[PDB]
């Protein structure tokens, strides 16, 4: 089974901001890093983000809790960020 830290969480409502998306997994620990991405000239969100927790089990921990979480007319993806 795959350990790691990083994680992609995709389908977000576009009025979510950074901070709610920091929140949001800080609910379950600590994160090192979240990043929402926006487009370069309108500012608007792209929709996705990327989220490192300080420690693996709190990422495991995060996709069972969170993926699918149903965000206004989405349903959220939270999966671990790996390379292909």
């Amino acid at each position: 089974y795959f350990q790691g830290t990083n994680l992609i969480v995709n389908y977000l409502p576009q009025n979510m901001t950074q901070d709610e998306l920091r929140s949001l997994f800080s609910s379950i620990g600590e994160v090192e890093s979240a990043k929402l991405i926006r487009d370069k000239v309108a500012g608007h969100s792209l929709g996705y983000g990327f989220v490192n927790y300080v420690t693996a089990k709190d990422a495991e921990r995060a996709i069972n809790t969170l993926n699918g979480l149903r965000l206004q007319s989405k349903t959220i993806k939270v999966s671990y960020a790996r390379p292909s």
